[PDB]
């Protein structure tokens, strides 16, 4: 249960989430569970499905307790429905503890489970305010903290790592071997999603020049369950215009910028240097101070592994328009060590031990930056 024994406890397939091994029930039933900072329900496949290798069999668990209540969660992509109950849960490569937690037993779903993803359930790590059916359903992490001495903090090192990816979820603390340089903290604005505030956006150091509330219209969040960086429409359009300008020595079809169509180069020849760096400036812990996190094209051009196209390297543009605020998804978290410091209501970013670099540019977390304008960047 030591932090070192938690290193490398995550696996995934690119664009399909990262998952940790758990057990549910007595005796323990092993399942792989997607780690989601963008939701707050713990839910597991509990009936057969074409894409599930295995599923939770409540009838084999003596500790299962039925709560006699249904529950439905509609995600941005995918949805499921099922029955609530509680059971014992453990994380074999997490802390050394067993807790009783709410579990939604999924009995019907649509476009939620993913063919070949290797996971069978979801661990929503965000706060009760966004749990279904309502905020009286205590989330898993709340139960863990209440029932054990685990400190109220976890960290995620998602590695873009050949379709297979890895990383680490450190429960209850911060493992200094997983990052270099300083950790910079941004405040959690409200405990529902992991809501943060972006104060500035640059593309190859050119400010997008918008009122900073636009960046957080109508919230900005850190979400390991969404793949892409998602940007409010107005911000999205300004960003795409600036990235197109920076990369204009090559022209790509509209479908590529819509994040729908692949772009392919002969293997080993991807022209990284024509694509700009994106800087996201996060509110700091002191008034009108910020820090920035810098994203390279190796993070926002997501490779799509496919043997059939493997004479080439092919990528999707991993930035999408949103109508529900900014989503700093997995492609933004990859190569940073991200500390979800619930105890101190803040989120820490540092350059990860698995960072993106090439011979010219390196992903960075740096600061402080000061801004003269006294405007509050929070929208809501
Ligand atoms: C646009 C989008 C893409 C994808 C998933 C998603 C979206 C997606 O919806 N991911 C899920 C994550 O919980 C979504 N988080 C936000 C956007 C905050 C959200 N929307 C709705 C909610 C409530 C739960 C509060 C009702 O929260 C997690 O799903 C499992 C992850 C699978 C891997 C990513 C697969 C993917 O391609």
């Amino acid at each position: 249960g030591s932090f070192v024994e938690m290193v490398d406890n995550l696996r995934g397939k690119s664009g399909q989430g990262y998952y940790v091994e758990m057990t549910v029930g007595s005796p323990p039933q092993t399942l792989n569970i997607l780690v989601d900072t963008g939701s707050s329900n713990f839910a597991v496949g509990a009936a057969p499905h074409p894409f599930l290798h295995r599923y939770y069999q409540r009838q084999l668990s003596s500790t299962y307790r039925d709560l006699r209540k249904g529950v439905y969660v509609p995600y941005t992509q995918g949805k499921w429905e099922g029955e609530l109950g509680t059971d014992l849960v453990s994380i074999p490569h997490g802390p050394n503890v067993t807790v009783r937690a709410n579990i939604a037993a999924i009995t019907e779903s649509d476009k939620f489970f993913i063919n070949g993803s290797n996971w069978e359930g979801i661990l929503g790590l965000a706060y009760a305010e966004i749990a279904r059916p309502d905020d009286s359903l205590e989330p898993f992490f709340d139960s863990l903290v209440k029932q054990t001495h685990v400190p109220n903090l976890f960290s995620l090192q998602l590695c873009g790592a050949l379709a297979s990816v890895g990383g680490s979820m450190i429960i209850g603390g911060i493992d200094h071997s997983l990052y270099t340089g300083s950790l910079w903290y941004t405040p959690i604005r409200r405990e529902w999603y992991y809501e943060v505030i972006i104060v500035r956006v640059e593309i190859n150091g050119q400010d997008l020049k918008m009122d900073c509330k636009e960046y957080n219209y109508d919230k900005s969040i850190v979400d390991s369950g969404t793949t892409n960086l998602r940007l409010p429409k107005k911000v999205f359009e300004a960003a795409v215009k600036s990235i197109k300008a920076a990369s204009s020595t090559e022209k790509f079809p509209d479908g590529f910028w819509l994040g729908e169509q692949l772009v392919c180069w002969q293997a080993g020849t991807t022209p990284w240097n024509i694509f700009p760096v994106i800087s996201l400036y996060l509110m700091g812990e002191v008034t009108n101070q910020s820090f920035r996190i810098t994203i390279l094209p190796q993070q926002y051009l997501r490779p799509v592994e496919d043997v059939a196209t493997s004479q080439d390297d092919c990528y999707k543009f991993a930035i999408s328009q949103s109508s529900t605020g900014t989503v700093m998804g997995a492609v933004i978290m990859e190569g940073f060590y991200v500390v979800f410091d619930r105890a101190r209501k803040r989120i820490g970013f540092a350059v990860s031990a698995c960072h993106v670099h090439d011979e010219f540019r390196t992903a960075a977390v740096e600061g402080p930056f000061v801004t003269l304008d006294m405007e509050d960047c929070g929208y809501n």
